[PDB]
C-alpha cells in the first residue's frame, strides 16, 4: 500500500505514487519528473488525472503513450487551482521538467514537496520566501557530510577544455558521452558546442531529446552518427571493450576515443579536486569519470533547510531501513539546534 510519505494530508492528492494500483481516496496523481523510479507503474493503461510540468507531459504522451485526456500540464511559477486547492510548481534544478510542488492547504498549512532536487541559493528568492512553510518532504539522497561535489559549472569547464585539447591534438578523435535517462544534457551539449558539432545519437534517444523544449534543438542534435564528432551511447557501453567495438562500427572515420562517464558521487570525492582528475587509458581509448550531480550535496541541502526553517521534515529517499531514518533524524536535530528554529 501507498506510503504516508507520498500522501498530502487533507487533500486527495498523491506524489510519485503510480506503482500501488488504485490509491483509495486519490483524486489527482502528481508526477515530479520523468525518472523510472518515480513514474514506475504508469503506462497507456492508466485512466486517472496526472498533474506535471509541460516537459514531463510531452514525455508521458510520446515515450510512455499515456493518453492525452489524462495529462494535465501546469506552467511554472504560477498559482493554479487543482480540485479546489491552490498549488505552485517550481523549478527543482534536477533533470528537464523536474518540479518541486508547493501546496496551500484549506486549513492554512503550507507544504513543500521537493521531488528530486539540487538545492540552490536562487531558491531562497522564489515564491517560497513569501510565507511560512510548515512541512517539508525532502530529497535526502546525499544527507551525510561525506557527500561533497564540485559545482556543475566547474565540471563543465573541465569537460570543455579536455575535449577541445584532445580533438585539436588529433582531429580524427571521437568524443563519447555515456547516458541512461534524462538529465545531465549540458555535459554533451557543451562539449559539442566547443567542437563546432552536433551530437549524434540513436532514434530512441533523439525522440527523448525532442520532447524537452530545448531552444534551437534541431541545430544541436542528429541521428546521422557519420556527420557528428560527439556521440551518445548507453552508460553500460562506456568501457574499453564497448568503446573499441563502437570504433569498429564507425567505418575508420575515427582512430581514437575520449569518453566521459557522468556519475553521482563515488568514494574518490574525499581527496581529489576537479583539476586533479586524470583518466583511465588502454591504447587509443581514454575514459574520464566526472562527478556531475543533479542532487543536493550535504552542504547545499543543510543551507536550504536552515533557511526554510520547517516545523517538520519528511524524508523521501533512503527511508527503507531504521538505521538510515535514525541517522537522518540526528542531522535534522543538529541543523535545528544550530539555527534556532
Ligand atoms: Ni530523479
Amino acid at each position: 500500500t501507498c506510503p504516508f510519505y507520498k500522501k498530502i494530508p487533507g487533500t486527495g492528492f498523491t506524489v510519485d505514487a503510480f506503482q500501488y494500483g488504485v490509491v483509495e481516496g486519490c483524486t489527482a496523481y502528481f508526477l515530479t519528473h520523468f525518472h523510472s523510479d518515480h513514474y514506475a507503474g504508469l503506462s497507456k493503461h492508466f485512466t486517472f488525472p496526472v498533474y506535471c510540468s509541460e516537459i514531463t507531459g510531452n514525455l508521458l504522451k510520446n515515450k510512455l503513450h499515456v493518453q492525452e485526456q489524462y495529462i494535465h500540464p501546469l506552467p511554472l511559477d504560477t498559482e493554479c487551482i487543482v480540485n479546489g486547492v491552490k498549488v505552485v510548481l517550481l523549478d527543482a534544478n534536477h533533470c528537464p521538467g523536474a518540479v518541486m510542488i508547493l501546496f496551500y492547504l484549506p486549513n492554512g498549512t503550507v507544504i513543500l514537496h521537493t521531488g528530486d532536487f539540487r538545492a540552490d541559493p536562487s531558491m531562497e528568492r522564489s515564491l517560497l520566501a513569501d510565507q511560512k512553510v510548515h512541512m517539508l518532504y525532502l530529497d535526502t539522497t546525499y544527507c551525510s557530510p561525506e557527500y561533497t561535489f564540485p559545482s556543475q559549472q566547474e565540471v563543465i569547464r573541465f569537460a570543455i577544455n579536455t575535449a577541445f585539447e584532445a580533438v585539436t591534438l588529433n582531429p580524427h578523435a571521437l568524443v563519447v558521452c555515456g547516458t541512461y535517462s534524462i538529465g545531465k544534457e549540458k555535459v554533451f551539449l557543451a562539449i559539442a558546442d566547443v567542437l563546432g558539432s552536433k551530437v549524434g545519437m540513436s532514434q530512441e534517444k533523439y525522440k527523448t531529446l525532442q520532447c524537452l523544449n530545448i531552444p534551437e534543438i534541431n541545430s544541436l542534435i542528429t541521428t546521422d552518427m557519420c556527420s557528428s564528432l560527439v556521440h551518445l551511447l548507453p552508460m553500460m557501453q562506456i568501457n574499453f571493450k564497448g568503446l573499441q567495438s563502437h570504433l569498429k562500427k564507425c567505418g575508420g572515420k575515427y582512430n581514437q576515443i575520449l569518453a566521459f562517464r557522468p556519475t553521482g558521487w563515488t568514494h574518490s570525492n574525499k581527496f581529489t579536486r576537479i583539476a586533479d582528475v586524470i583518466p583511465q587509458t588502454k591504447g587509443n581509448i581514454s575514459i574520464y569519470g566526472i562527478p556531475y550531480s543533479e542532487h543536493s550535496s550535504y552542504l547545499e541541502m543543510k543551507r536550504f533547510v536552515q533557511w526554510l526553517k520547517p516545523q517538520k521534515i519528511i524524508p523521501t529517499v533512503n527511508v527503507g531501513t531504521w538505521k538510515s531514518r535514525s541517522t537522518m533524524e540526528k542531522y535534522f536535530r543538529e541543523w535545528k539546534l544550530e539555527a534556532g528554529y
